[PDB]
């Protein structure tokens, strides 16, 4: 009753609500709202259980009582059965144990509401509400809410870091349920990357896609996405091309999984598609949303010094196991220059073009990289090199502090820009210690702070790691490679960091220069 967590109105973006049933369709559509405001219709259905969908978990909590409340309306003759139903799985039993929490007989012609109070079991989370009428009718909703019973520049990495670069972490769908994570987010970080939520394989839609009208989907994104729109913190999407989390069937003549490759000329038909129609969906759905990078292509050079000398840097072709799909279909890495070039024509202006990779201090590796981005920023296509900085405490050897910044200046040295894109610091199993590391993260931090302060051309626009706290990290926690504990309390490595800017220095980092 007293305080409200969810009024989504639809005004500008679709507040993260997707199509239930895999052909049921979503728009917003101006003064068919509730009052006359914008609002959202749901199509092409085919059951009762077809309707639309959004996940809540950043504002729904496990047994705490809301007020569940939907403005509904319909077209057809008669009268319609609306249901309201709240699901969830839970981390015990592990099932999506599902409940219709509303009925509401509502007639055509009228903005009718349908509500109920619900309580979700005291363990429960994921949660997520969903629209449905007995029939399969088209329909529209408008003022979703849900409620429950009952300048000072700060001490903040953004604002630290406001006249450098945004500083960012990630997300998935997991961590988009965790309170104390959102509060850590909003409290520090202004950019965020989607962990697996934008690749590929979350993204495509096998079914009824086609060489030239390839389907996708921001179903899996939405609830990171709309948590990043209305908080303003800006997205780095990742990724259009990556050898890996692609599914085989993106590359087969009959798409299925097996078929078999396809010919070029219908990879640039699918390629093509895919990155427009990528662009149309974010534009469509999330238009005040700020996407300021996209990680074109994904590590496409191979690890293997000999293919980085005879093969250009080609990985091996195949499926699978580090080889590429994509070598598979096009012989060796044309279609870097390729997708950069589609991407060039559908990507917002605002939004930045980054060549991404790993081992990237490497030097057989290094050289390789370098030499393919240069030649991709000579020619108009690309913006920045994205340095996945998967690195360790070891303030020397092969990814030390000397082989990093000699990649780091190398990059900039292009003309283009760099960005720190998912920097983990492992102490290789208590190897290091939490102020080996402190020491290697401050340095880090450091060595694009002076790029920053020197030329100029290119700069450092951001640095970003590789996960909120040791407690969500795909190197697993044994490495502690993060600033924030599993309890989120700042590790050494925090204050190292949050010291190399004096406070005279800090600023907006809701506004970041
Ligand atoms: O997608 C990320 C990729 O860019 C990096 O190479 O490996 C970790 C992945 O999560
Ligand atoms: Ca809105
Ligand atoms: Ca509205
Ligand atoms: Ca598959």
């Amino acid at each position: 009753m007293d305080y409200e967590v969810v009024h989504d109105t639809f005004e500008v973006n679709f507040d993260g609500w997707c199509n239930l049933g895999v052909d049921t369709y979503l728009t917003a559509v101006e003064n068919e709202g509730n009052n006359g405001t914008r609002g959202m219709m749901v199509i092409n259905r085919s059951s009762a259980s077809d309707g639309a969908y959004s996940e809540k978990g950043f504002y729904l909590d496990g047994g705490v009582e809301y007020k569940y409340s939907v403005f509904v309306k319909h077209n057809g003759t008669g009268t319609e059965t609306f249901k309201l139903s709240v699901s969830y799985l839970d981390s015990e039993t592990e099932e999506e144990n599902k409940e219709v929490i509303a009925t509401k007989d509502v007639v055509a012609g009228e903005w009718t509401e349908i509500s109920a109070k619900y309580k979700a079991p005291k363990t429960a989370v994921n949660i997520t509400l969903s629209i449905t009428t007995d029939s399969t009718v088209d329909f529209i909703f408008d003022d979703v809410t849900i409620t429950r019973k009952g300048y000072a520049a700060n001490a903040v990495l953004k604002d630290m870091y406001a006249n450098y670069f945004r500083v960012g972490s990630v997300l998935n769908s997991g961590t988009v349920n965790n309170s104390s994570i959102k509060a850590l987010i909003l409290r520090e970080f202004n950019s965020i990357t989607c962990e697996n939520e934008m690749k590929p394989d979350a993204t495509l839609v096998q079914s009824g896609s086609t060489n030239t009208n390839i389907r996708v989907s921001l179903n899996r994104a939405a609830s990171i996405l709309n948590f990043c729109a209305q908080n303003n913190i800006a997205v780095r999407g990742h990724t259009l091309v990556w050898h890996s989390q692609t599914p085989q069937w993106f590359f087969k003549d009959n798409f299925q999984d097996n078929g078999n490759w396809v010919s070029q000329s219908v990879m640039d038909q699918r390629l093509e598609s895919y990155i427009k129609n990528m662009f149309a969906e974010i534009q469509r759905q999330y238009p005040s949303l700020n996407l300021y990078a996209y990680d074109v292509v994904n590590a496409a050079v191979s690890d293997d010094a000999n293919r980085t000398r005879y093969y250009g840097g080609a990985r091996e072709p195949g499926y699978g196991n580090g080889r590429s799909p994509w070598v598979q279909i096009y012989g060796d890495n044309k279609f870097i220059e390729k997708a950069f070039t589609y991407a060039r024509k559908y990507a917002p202006a605002n939004c930045k073009l980054y060549y991404n990779d790993y081992n990237e201090y490497w030097d057989h590796k290094r050289d390789c990289i370098a030499s393919i981005c240069a030649n991709l920023y000579n020619k108009g296509l690309l913006d920045g090199v994205g340095m996945q900085s998967h690195i360790n405490a070891d303030m020397n050897g092969f990814s030390g502090i000397q082989n990093y910044k000699a990649a780091l200046q190398k990059y900039i040295n292009i003309g283009c820009d760099v960005q720190i894109t998912e920097l983990d610091i492992s102490t290789e199993n208590g190897k290091f210690s939490l102020q080996q590391q402190a020491d290697k993260y401050k340095a880090v931090f450091q060595a694009a702070v002076d790029i920053n302060r020197t030329s100029s051309k290119g700069k450092v626009t951001a640095v970003c790691v590789w996960g909120p706290n040791d407690a969500n990290t795909w190197l697993g926690s044994q490495n502690a490679p993060l600033l924030f504990n599993a309890n989120n309390q700042p590790k050494p490595a925090y204050n190292a960091v949050a010291s190399i800017i004096p406070q005279s220095e800090w600023g907006d980092g809701n506004n970041p220069a």
